[PDB]
């Protein structure tokens, strides 16, 4: 029951939904086509209850680990760039959109942390986790402090638990294993016990969170702190000096961030395959596609070649990629959801104490590939 002459999409509010409908305009324009933005409450949830009875939108637009599920069900359409558009695009996008060997989705923006700092407190960031310890007691002598990120997630800690060897799901042909995960071999320890000593010397607290954090670095105390791009703003305000960068390494190996890929599927449903595939592929990976939605409500860095070489011109920016190009694509499977509660767990109670580094990763590894 959907449409065939038109294309509605879903894309979350508090993206550029205007620059998109922008986009469309000129769609319309010459193809004579008419787009419509909608930005329903909770899509997330509702794409799958409306896709599965051959309803919905024509396009979605989310981050790619929902896409697995999506897949699994048949909801998606299996995409067909060619050898010459796929070259447009960064090599490892495309396996963040894969599923069974084949790809259904097409990478839009790309995320991951970065290290965030002050330059009034801090001329040059380190590059290696190892020396952080030495720098905090060096700022606690002026009543200041090197580092504070939100603890409570996985996100924000797994890049220095994996830097060593650690992983999600095993993968290397196309498939992956959910038999054999890594947060439980010698690299996955090494990086935990890293940070549990850090809060153990008092270099760090095991109940800093988001809010905490932020409001901290924006009233200029912290030095450093780890965060994304959707957090800029409040410290373009705050009217505080700060630059963005490379993780610091481990053990003399890259801090291992996880990948999120704004992405764009077609309905399997929809009737509309070649309009969106042609709107996908000329009109919004395009320079000046990109560029309308960056404009109304910024994106970030992103997948086109040719365009990330543009905005790679702001600092911000380049390190967001290079700091992806080094990190673990996000696993696009239902089975990160035991992985991100296992963990979240270990962290917490590694950090109280109410268990060891090897106790606390030895249950989280039975958990998930349980
Ligand atoms: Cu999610």
């Amino acid at each position: 029951k959907i449409e065939e002459g038109k294309l509605v999409i879903w894309i979350n509010g508090d993206k550029g939904y205007n620059g998109l409908a922008e986009v469309g305009k000129k769609f319309e324009k010459d193809t004579g086509i008419k787009v419509t933005v909608e930005h329903p409450d909770k899509l997330e949830e509702k794409f799958p209850q409306v896709a599965a009875t051959g309803d919905g939108p024509d396009i979605i637009f989310w981050h790619h680990d929902h896409f697995g599920g999506y897949a699994q069900s048949g909801l998606l359409a299996e995409i067909t760039p060619d050898k010459a558009f796929q070259d447009k695009l960064y090599p490892f996008t495309w396996d963040a959109v894969r599923y069974n060997g084949k790809l259904i989705a097409y990478p839009i923006a790309v995320m991951a942390l970065s290290l965030i700092y002050n330059k009034d407190l801090l001329p040059n960031p380190p590059k290696t986790w190892e020396e952080i310890p030495a720098l905090d007691k060096e700022l606690k002598a002026k009543g200041k402090s090197a580092l504070m990120f939100n603890l409570q997630e996985p996100e924000f800690t797994w890049p220095l638990i994996a830097a060593d060897g650690g992983y999600a799901f095993k993968y290397e042909n196309g498939k992956y294993d959910i038999k054999d995960v890594g947060v439980d071999n010698a690299g996955a320890k090494a990086g935990l016990t890293f940070l549990v000593d850090l809060i153990k010397n008092k270099h760090m607290n095991a109940d800093t969170d988001y809010s905490i954090a932020e409001a901290a670095f924006n009233k200029g105390e912290t030095a450093m702190t780890i965060n994304g791009p959707w957090a800029w703003s409040n410290i373009d305000t705050s009217k505080v000096n700060y630059g963005v960068t490379v993780l610091p390494t481990f053990k003399g190996q890259p801090s291992k961030p996880f990948v999120g890929v704004l992405s764009a599927g077609i309905n399997a449903a929809s009737p509309n395959k070649e309009l969106a595939k042609e709107f996908l592929e000329n009109y919004l990976l395009t320079d000046e596609g990109l560029e309308a939605v960056n404009k109304d409500k910024p994106l970030g860095a992103v997948a086109l070649k040719s365009y990330e070489e543009e905005l790679a011109k702001d600092p911000r920016i380049a390190a967001t990629m290079e700091n992806a190009q080094k990190g673990e694509i996000m696993p696009n499977i239902p089975q990160m959801s035991a992985f991100e509660y296992a963990v979240r767990t270990a962290v917490i109670n590694a950090a109280s104490g109410r268990q060891t580094v090897d106790e606390a990763l030895k249950d989280a590894q039975t958990r998930i590939t349980k």
